[PDB]
């Protein structure tokens, strides 16, 4: 009676849009009453508009283990379930709606819904089957036309992530792992693999922050554990080479960044960055004899390397060879039409090319 009496308000209060006060009545329906079925309908109806199926979920099966022929609830689960990739227990639900005496309108959403799932059912297999296989591309397009409809299947996602990392696309990967996180809690293997995924990019330090995620969650996690401590290590040691260069401490970076190629010899991008850092140092140090040497080597590796072309450049200047000065410039303002500081120590090597050239 006052259960029935916060039944009708929440009745009125829904049709009225009204969303946050009805699901206060319809809690108070339920905490007056724990057994009554519809109480707990009216709550997931509530939860539904809302938007928020986590909430939905738990009540619309409570609906279901009260009163098993109760076919809307069974429908609206059997949605859930779709679109979270459970696709056999689906199945199983509309199913066992097209049994219970669906209304039309119900009886053609379930029909409709099978026809969907066994779609699903077919294109997993061939997601599975293909990914067993390592075609990692062909997986993609039918992990692609699957998650389009289960959108909330996290594994599926984790799956497709794999399948970007085998294919070389780490940047992809993280996305999809990202994405996968926000639709599970256990995320402590994701975030793992994040952070490694970043590591190998050579970004130390979203690697380092996307770890701590993963020991916030689980402060033992051995392998969490590790990476940290080579993280946290690679990472002091370049932020301590970066405010030596602030201070013009060069040769002291040097030896700095010599050691963060000590602590990280397998991942190139370590060495290569770490490199034209050196590069920048003996340039700045007026070193120019190492300076060329190792900017060169940079640059082999990496022709189109700006700053390893100015700091070659400006090495170039003191040993007054202005031809190679120039060149190199050029080459850098070449994608960088309108940078300044290019501009700047061009026409700075002009005119000391210039004054050499007075008689």
């Amino acid at each position: 009676a006052d259960v029935e009496k916060h039944l009708e308000l929440g009745k009125k209060l829904l049709a009225a849009g009204q969303l946050a006060d009805a699901l206060s009545q319809f809690h108070a329906a339920v905490d007056g009453d724990p057994d009554n079925y519809i109480a707990y309908y009216r709550r997931a109806t509530v939860f539904l508009a809302m938007g928020k199926s986590k909430a939905a979920l738990p009540d619309l099966t409570k609906v279901i283990a009260l009163k098993m022929d109760f076919t809307a609830a069974r429908l609206q689960r059997g949605h859930l379930l779709l679109k979270q990739g459970k696709l056999d227990e689906a199945e199983d639900d509309f199913k066992k709606v097209l049994k219970s005496n669906p209304s039309e309108q119900e009886e053609k959403e379930a029909e409709s819904q099978l026809v969907k799932a066994d779609e699903m059912q077919r294109l997993r297999s061939q997601a599975l089957d293909a990914f067993d296989g390592a075609d990692y591309t062909a997986a993609i397009t039918f992990l692609d036309k699957i998650l389009e409809v289960c959108v909330w299947d996290a594994e599926l996602r984790e799956l497709r992530a794999e399948c970007f990392i085998k294919e070389g696309e780490p940047r992809k990967a993280i996305s999809d792992l990202k994405a996968a996180s926000k639709l599970k809690s256990d995320n402590t293997e994701a975030f793992y693999k994040i952070s490694t995924l970043y590591y190998q990019l050579g970004d130390h330090e979203l690697s380092l922050s996307e770890v701590r995620e993963c020991l916030k969650l689980d402060q033992d996690h051995k392998r969490c554990f590790a990476h940290y401590k080579q993280v946290k290590k690679l990472n002091k040691l370049i932020e301590s080479a970066e405010e030596l260069i602030r201070d013009g401490r060069y040769t002291d970076a040097t030896s700095k960044y010599e050691s963060v190629m000590k602590t990280e010899p397998s991942v190139a991008e370590y060495t290569v960055r770490s490199k034209e850092r050196i590069c920048h140092c003996f340039s700045k140090d007026e070193k120019p004899v190492e300076a060329i040497r190792i900017c060169s080597e940079v640059l082999q590796m990496e022709p189109d390397n700006v700053n390893a072309l100015k700091d070659r450049a400006e090495a170039y200047l003191i040993e007054e060879m202005y031809d190679e000065a120039i060149q190199d410039y050029e080459a850098a303002q070449e994608h960088n039409e309108n940078d300044q500081q290019i501009r700047e120590g061009l026409e700075k090597a002009q005119r000391l090319l210039k004054q050499s050239q007075k008689r």
